[PDB]
Order: structure tokens, then sequence, then C-alpha cells
């Protein structure tokens, strides 16, 4: 086999392999596809020692094999061992894309017209999953790919759910959902992450990320993360803490001093006034009051690209031992075999 820095086996098909980034279990790295005639991504996974892991692989294949979305980057083919007894190394390929938002904003300021097109374009690819009835649940930059021509993808499934807004309530500092900056500030105080309200707080960090170039809230540990929310929010109003019923959530916030909102025209001067508008209804501290991914496509600020006909939605939503599991990824992997049927 081919080995880059490890084994990389994915030939004959794909060859002049260069390292480009990382999954969750593996290396990323471009290839050429041989067949096709273009350039690829291709990521590699080894999840079967750890049950957790195989339940991430295996959620991101069974949603993508349904999923077939312009700004939701698909699987190409899945390459593995011919027997499960063999298979130890899975390779998903994707298209190849330019870049993603995290690295881009280490660099690049971005004008009005790319913060509105990128916007646009997370929105409506979000639109179709949570018409899934399917929560991302760790959206961030990283997981934003742009091509040459700021065409922009959303990669990783793995740790998406179908969403469960009748369950969705825990107890206080339980709950870690989403990667911390893009964490809403429920996850802390009384949610399980499983309502499409957790989807749409992502999105407006990221949007304020793009003002910027900087995290909005940059919790410094777990912890931290609720006070840089609520140092910019300020503090809930009455009728927002009365629908946190769980005392020992409630009791935090009524411990806390008074604090002030941030306008957000002074946190970003040179930003459009509609964007500003947009952002603040993106991150609303009352997750029933946060805007929903339908309202946010309607929003003013996107009006040059609002098109409800040419924003799709799924037509088969989502209704609900690693032993088995490795069995179930080689079962749900078959059809990209060779001489599968
Ligand atoms: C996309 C999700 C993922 O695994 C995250 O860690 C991303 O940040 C990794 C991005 C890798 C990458 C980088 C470039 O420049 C281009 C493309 O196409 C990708 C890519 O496709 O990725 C997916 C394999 C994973």
């Amino acid at each position: 086999p081919e080995m880059v820095r490890q084994v990389f086996d994915v030939g004959p098909r794909y060859t002049n392999l260069s390292y480009i980034g990382e999954g969750a279990y593996g290396m990323v790295c471009s290839a050429y596809d041989n067949l096709n005639k273009v350039r690829v991504a291709i990521k590699k996974i080894s999840p079967f020692e750890h049950q957790t892991y195989c339940q991430r692989t295996l959620r991101e294949i069974k949603i993508l094999l349904r999923f077939r979305h312009e700004n939701i980057i698909g699987i190409n083919d899945i390459i593995r061992a011919p027997t499960i007894e063999q298979m130890k190394d899975v390779y998903i390929v994707q298209d190849l894309m330019e870049t993603d938002l995290y690295k881009l904003l280490k660099t690049q300021h971005l004008s009005n017209d790319h913060i509105c097109y990128f916007l646009y374009q997370i929105l409506r690819g979000l639109k179709y999953i949570h018409s899934a009835n399917v929560l991302h649940r760790d959206l961030k930059p990283s997981n934003l790919l742009l091509n040459t021509t700021c065409d922009l993808k959303i990669c990783d499934f793995g740790l998406a759910r179908v969403a469960d807004p009748d369950h969705d309530h825990t107890g206080f500092l339980t709950e870690y959902v989403a990667t911390r900056w893009y964490r809403a500030p429920e996850i802390m105080l009384n949610s399980k992450g499983y309502t499409k309200s957790i989807d749409i707080w992502s999105v407006g960090c990221i949007l304020a990320e793009m003002l910027s170039n900087r995290p909005i809230f940059p919790g410094k540990h777990y912890l931290d993360q609720l006070n840089h929310i609520l140092g910019i929010l300020g503090s809930p109003s009455q009728e927002d803490l009365n629908c946190i019923i769980n005392l020992k959530a409630r009791n935090y916030l009524l411990s806390l001093p008074h604090k002030n909102k941030v306008p957000w025209n002074r946190l970003f001067p040179n930003a459009d006034s509609k964007a500003l508008d947009l952002l603040d209804k993106m991150l609303t501290f009352n997750p029933h009051k946060r805007i929903e991914v339908e309202q946010a496509l309607a929003h003013p600020y996107l009006e040059q690209y609002y098109d409800p006909s040419d924003e799709p939605i799924a037509e088969a939503p989502f209704k609900f031992p690693k032993e088995k599991l490795k069995e179930l990824i080689f079962e749900e992997t078959a059809r990209f075999q060779p001489g599968y049927r």
C-alpha cells in the first residue's frame, strides 16, 4: 500500500496522495481519481476498537448515503477490505474543496458580499438537514468547506442526531454537545442538544466570526463558555428565566450580578446593519425565541439570494456492541464494492 506520514491504502484507483488535514479517526489526503479524472479528498477512519468511534462513523455514513444537497459534501466512494475479517480501516472519498472557513478566517478578511453568500449557503444546507429531522450538532468554521469560487459545503455528520424536542430537558452543567465556542447557552443549563435551535446558535457564532475574524465567545474551558455568552448578551430577562424550570440552573443565573447587553454595532462597527439584526435573532438566549432556519433564509440580509423554490428539503426524513457496529458499517458500505451487485 501507499503510505503517508502510516498506511493510506486507497489504490489503485486513487494515486498521487498529498496530506491535507485531519478527521476524527484519521488523516485527510487529497488524491487523483484515475476513473473520474479529478482530484478528490479522502478521509481515513480507524474506528473499530471503540464503540463510540464506530457509532460516529456509522451515523455519518447512514446520513450521507441518504442526503443529497449542493451545500452538503456527500460521499463519492467508500474503500474498505472485502471481508469483515480483513476490514481494519475505512476510507471515505469526497469532493476536493480548496479550503475550510477556519483556515480562511485565519488570514482573509471577508467582504460583506462574501459573508452574505457564505451565510446563505450555510442556512440553505441547514434547511435541508433540519427538514430531514436531523441536527448537525457540530457546526463550526472548520466544518465549512469552500471551493475556489466560494461555493460552500457542510462537512462531518458524525455528531448528528435525530431531533427529539420532547426529550431535550436535563440538568445543570452536565451536557457537552458541540465544540465549546459554538455551544448554545442552554447546553450548560438544561438542554441535551436535541432541538434544531442548537444549530442556529452555532450559525450565529459563525456569522459573528465572519464579521471580525475572531470567535465571539472564546471560552477558555467548559465552564468559562457561559461567562462569555452572558458577558455580551447581558442578564436574561425574567421571562426567559421563568422558562428554565430546573432550580440549579435558574438559581445559578439568579445569583449573578446584573450584566448589560453589549450592542452588536459596538462589537461590529463596520458590519451591515441587516447582518447584525439577523445575528441578534440567531444569538437569542431563549432557544424558543431563537430564529428558525426558514425564517433566517427570509431575513432582509439574505434578500439577494432568497428563493424558497431553490432551497430544497429532504425527500425521506429520518424518523428515529462494536462487533455488531463493525458488521453494520461493513453492511452499510457494501454498495461501493466493485463487484457489490
Ligand atoms: C470534513 C470534516 C472534517 O473532518 C474536518 O476536520 C475538516 O476541517 C477537515 C477538512 C479537510 C479538507 C480540507 C480541504 O482543503 C479540502 C477538503 O475537501 C477537505 C475535506 O473534504 O474534508 C472532508 C474529508 C472532511
